[PDB]
């Protein structure tokens, strides 16, 4: 499934996508990516457009 990520951090914003099977896998991928980008905040999920938003 095509999963989207919205980085809404005070010092890092943007949007990216990944081909992930399950929501858990998608969140794991984005979790590693975001955390490696230094963005660890609140994680919101929208099931309409398959989008995770990280609020920092």
């Amino acid at each position: 499934m095509q999963y989207k990520l919205i980085l809404n951090g005070k010092t890092l914003k943007g949007e990216t996508t990944t081909e992930a099977v399950d929501a858990a896998t998608a969140e794991k991928v984005f979790k590693q990516y975001a955390n490696d980008n230094g963005v660890d905040g609140e994680w919101t999920y929208d099931d309409a457009t398959k989008t995770f938003t990280v609020t920092e």
